[PDB]
């Protein structure tokens, strides 16, 4: 439908795509993987991503994959449409490089040790598998440090890259809506302007369309 | 007041007791345990089974837990009902032994392996968790060293204990539907004795109903 | 006769060993050397094809599997020494709340008390240092069953009833092993499990085996 | 001016630095003194609030991560020395394919080099079953980039990019151990690693 | 009170040091030391070896630790009975640099390699433990290229300091008894020099002795 | 040809041999391997040493590697001149082994944790790494415990196998000179006999020459 995700609904990453593509009213279709049968381990997946992850993205002729490079792509190819993903002034380089500075962070200080943290405490747990409680304390101290960054960073800025809400503040989206079903709330929570700031993001309507 | 279990019915654990009480053609109520929103994890649910743990179980005044504590007192309790889930001879001591031996393998042997292959291929899956390979070639080759052995055991007897179904086969049942469905089953299939047990065991109307 | 293929520092061994003790038995202890991977050849092997101790024999009856084995030896020998079922051993329900608490043991209870026993005395011989980390982990994960053990304790005698059984019987070998390590402190930190604890060990057949 | 606070072993330095000398510019390195923990202490931090190298000043703008750093290169110095975005850097598409190898790179690749190169220099220099683990990922990474080589001069296609650049400083470490074989074994990687390792820019980070 | 070994007589130090004893002819009595007990972090075992480690070591009035001390001293003390376990001319200081460079290696090129797959494969097994396949197979490689270099200087002497039996050989003759019952044998037997010598020195009525 | 030491004026072990042969005020030369181009690990180095470790060493005709096989033929072969680096009675088996045993401490006990020490605090600097200090803190508590039985030992004795200096003491001395670089220096300065003794050996004008 011009767009295809290839994905799984429940996935951080597949959600951090969906996120982007609802902010800017885009129409596509979710073709959910089917990773009981090993799909994502054989062609024709393996020609849209030969590392067999999810997702993968076409947008017509356009195959992608790794969800930030997506949202990159959508965030630039339809600019000018729905909510605007990039900077104010999207041409402007040095604010361009802010937001940039913003997207590494997300990508490895802050979902690595989210991702644990939701691993441990959600999934395991439903299984029956006993959360790894010093794996948790761990992960939450990790968690505290880099919130204690970004709260002085929000003192500063209304989002993470300035002003406004851009990718920097999406990427983060899909694994909070997972983390504030935990006790790791906490962390948000006691934190002002980064519960601020969850509460604004998350209640978003392009977030709750993928929650 | 009657009989109750406290549990899921897509749990392996909770089936096991499902299917013995199907055996012994009695009426339950199946009280549903929320997982998913981690209501083994709390009270009241903590009150049946400290250990957070689905099922536990109720027979009038009487409070268990532990699915094979649970099957045994139903084979012993209704003893004379439905399917004999002991021995033929349930008053003779060795072969119960022999049975006890089966059942001692099940829990220690098949079973922890068992486990964690139907949860890295089943369970993992459906949140969009990535399968990881190693953990399942690795207990694959566990698998295939317990199977081995089953089809020395099934080339003397009919089933694992002897001539007859008994609690031994019927523990397997739950984890075995789910690794049917998996590439797991390749190693079923390639043991003949322990394809036609799978086969007969698989087939019963009991194992049917909570399928 | 009776026959236990097996090595007497074995925790497996030694509750087959306590509880045939408990039942005033002879019995015959076959060595079997696991230094030299003797449970991983033939003759073990033709006992227990999945090459863990103890073996068993009772006549021509051939048994594997420890719990198995007391089992058996608790019904089949029901009359003499000790009895290690339920008082009234014919009680359906009574026997199944010591199924639970055996079912526990076995769950629960055994593979942390096996991790500790490992980390804390079998690491130092071989010049192995003792993980603190995995110590502090098993050790919270032993004092939340310990907790369990407490309550049921404050009601009941044994862990099943008024009386010994199996299911404290199924415990005595690891917690021998434990008592010799700082995680005894868990359990004389909980008052009825210290009380336990130290009935159980100085029964005279847990004292012939140490 | 151009400032970059950091370390010249590092091998996030050394990213921000072959850029800028791939765009023929000039710079101050500004060395942070790792061992002394001056990467953890004000005034660093102040510069970077994580406590990692590289820093980055251009004139008043304050960068830290060196992918954000040499992405900012590339763009604000786009039509000096060598041009590290794509040949038509305006088209939208073949930009998120150069962004799909960059996230490849990130995740797939650094990872599983880094730790195989440490491990293995401190090995071999220090004496001190990770490298047949790590060995066995990055295999498959190369499998992948060795298909990938099959049909395009480059990573992002016909031209040297800033997902070629991102890669050699692991790159260079690891020739410099047995894990150079997977390079060797592979035709086309060998003949990408000999390229990108000898570009001029390359060799004087080295 | 003549010569006392603390040890233990499954410990590979320990053995060491009794093969040298066996080797001069020499009486002494092995003081059985508890390992399972914690017998030697404690007192009075601390005041032999305050490194808590087996074996120590007394020949009268001399107290000793560190099995490679011990055995150098009983070739010393005792070089005129029994085996020479020195070089054939024991003041030439170029043959016994010679030993000392072998010594060097068993120490730290053989003996760590080889101690990690004797706990991989012989003593994991006597608590539940699974055998690490990849440590195994990373040791092996790199006790394969040890070997390589045995076999090659094995080439050119009879044994590894020169044309004699010596320490250099003994040292290593505990850790190889106890891989002789590991896979870990194919090393050995497929080098055909290296397989000689360990026939040889494993076949030794001292060897046999503590075995 | 005279004496030559192949290795690396930084390395540790080299420095040992090259304390040893400055002890003896003996001419040498230094041959530079170049490590940081992994020279240790090509031909012709692998020929002096198929370890590929510095040092390798040759007096004349004589081809050694090990540093400590090279510092005690030192210690014998120019017994005669300069420092004496054995035993006062060099001839004495009881003093030989008690210096034996301290030689074996400092290559067991002492080495190891010194090195990553050294490592940690120093030399992953020059790859651009920060130091890990949960290694730092579990390697100065295993040092702690070493040094107070060398705080015992030196309470009894002067230098650690007697009264005298010796190999013993010597092998130690180029990772101290690197550790009082670095924090750890204060579990030297802490115990007073240790200090002494620290004070003493790094003040030697053959220490102060390898700096
Ligand atoms: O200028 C287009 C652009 C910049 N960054 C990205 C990332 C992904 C697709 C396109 C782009
Ligand atoms: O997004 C931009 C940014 C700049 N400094 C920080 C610090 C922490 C999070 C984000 C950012
Ligand atoms: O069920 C009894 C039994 C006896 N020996 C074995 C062996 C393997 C599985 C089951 C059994
Ligand atoms: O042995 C009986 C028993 C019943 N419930 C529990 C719970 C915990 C341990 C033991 C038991
Ligand atoms: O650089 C772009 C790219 C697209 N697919 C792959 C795959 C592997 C490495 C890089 C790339
Ligand atoms: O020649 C005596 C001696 C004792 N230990 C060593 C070590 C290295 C060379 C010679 C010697
Ligand atoms: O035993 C002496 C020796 C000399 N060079 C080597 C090398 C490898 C093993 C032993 C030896
Ligand atoms: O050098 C001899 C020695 C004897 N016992 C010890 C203990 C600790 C270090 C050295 C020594």
């Amino acid at each position: 439908a011009g767009i295809k995700v290839f994905g799984h609904p429940a996935s951080i990453a597949t959600r951090r795509v969906l996120i982007a593509l609802h902010e800017k009213n885009l129409d596509f279709e979710l073709v959910h993987v089917e990773l009981k049968d090993g799909e994502h381990k054989k062609e024709p997946f393996l020609s849209r991503n030969p590392f067999g992850q999810v997702p993968a993205f076409e947008d017509g002729d356009l195959k992608l994959f790794e969800s930030r490079a997506i949202t990159q792509y959508i965030a630039h190819r339809y600019e000018n449409q729905g909510t605007n993903l990039l900077q104010t002034d999207s041409k402007n380089i040095s604010q361009y490089a802010i937001m940039a500075i913003g997207m590494q962070v997300e990508d490895h200080q802050f979902d690595p040790v989210a991702s644990k943290l939701a691993f441990e405490q959600i999934f395991k747990s439903i299984y029956g598998l006993t959360t790894d409680e010093a794996v948790v304390a761990e992960e939450e101290a990790k968690l505290a440090k880099v919130l204690d960054v970004y709260e002085a960073r929000l003192k500063e800025f209304k989002y993470l890259a300035g002003e406004t809400f851009t990718l920097t503040d999406l990427h983060h989206i899909p694994a909070i809506q997972y983390l504030l079903g935990t006790p790791t709330k906490k962390l948000f929570t006691e934190r002002p302007r980064v519960n601020e700031w969850v509460a604004e993001i998350t209640k978003r309507p392009a977030s709750e369309k993928v929650q």
